């Protein structure tokens, strides 16, 4: 796989009888500062998520419950990646083309966010995306 | 109680799902410096209660379930957590108990600050005194 601007973390969980705990801090499990988290739940295989490209906008994913796969895209690159567990994070970094499909139904995605929400950061179309780069 | 607020969570529904974002002073009244969450879990096993200083948390049920008993020093309450459109922010000086997880429900908490060992109060009476 060839793309710069991402990696899986492989997250330690603490287990003990009780359940897993799995914790993430500024610029040690998540190479940024929190500004933002986000889950998106109810989802459905039959309806994708729009693909889109940020900027500066990094991000981690984890799916916390159940699976989707991530088609990313870096000008260059793409790869599709399935995310099928809590104790895996996929991280983003800046300029990145992606795009999320087959949730299972009803899957739960957890997602860390560099910086706030902002519809105009949302780069549409992909030969923008390239100019860009 | 005291410090403690049911946050009721704006969502955006399509026919995609659902989402909810938590930024930075705004719908959390703190800098997330930490997330974590707990998952695997098990009615027959609660989380011993504790209080922190100057913690403070939002947690939200992912999925599932549990009992939160918070406990201010005066008085208590319990807050059954069950829907992930609704967060409980827990505010400082704050005795909890967590407890009653559905089995392998899924907790997200949102913390304003690092993770620190020997931060807990562990002992109740100690917590009354501070
Ligand atoms: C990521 C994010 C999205 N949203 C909104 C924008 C969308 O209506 C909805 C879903 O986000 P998203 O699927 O990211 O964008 P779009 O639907 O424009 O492709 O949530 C927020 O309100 N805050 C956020 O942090
Ligand atoms: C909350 C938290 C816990 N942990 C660890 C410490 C504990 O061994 C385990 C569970 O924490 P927790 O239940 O808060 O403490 P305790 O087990 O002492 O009641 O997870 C972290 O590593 N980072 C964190 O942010």
């Amino acid at each position: 796989h060839m793309i710069k601007n991402c990696k899986i973390l492989n997250l330690r969980a603490i287990r003990d009888n009780r359940g897993s705990l799995i914790a993430l801090e500024n610029n040690k499990e998540v190479p940024f500062e929190i500004k933002r988290v986000y889950y998106i739940f109810d989802t459905d295989p039959n309806f994708p998520r729009g693909a889109h490209a940020h900027k500066n906008l990094e991000q981690v994913l984890i799916m916390m419950s159940g699976s989707c796969d991530i088609i990313l895209n870096d000008g260059k690159n793409y790869e599709k990646i399935c995310l099928n567990r809590p104790d895996i994070g996929l991280y983003i970094g800046k300029n990145m083309w992606r795009e999320m499909k087959n949730f299972s139904y009803g899957a739960k995605l957890l997602v860390l966010a560099s910086d706030f929400y902002d519809a105009a950061a949302y780069i549409r179309n992909y030969d923008e995306f390239l100019r860009n780069i």
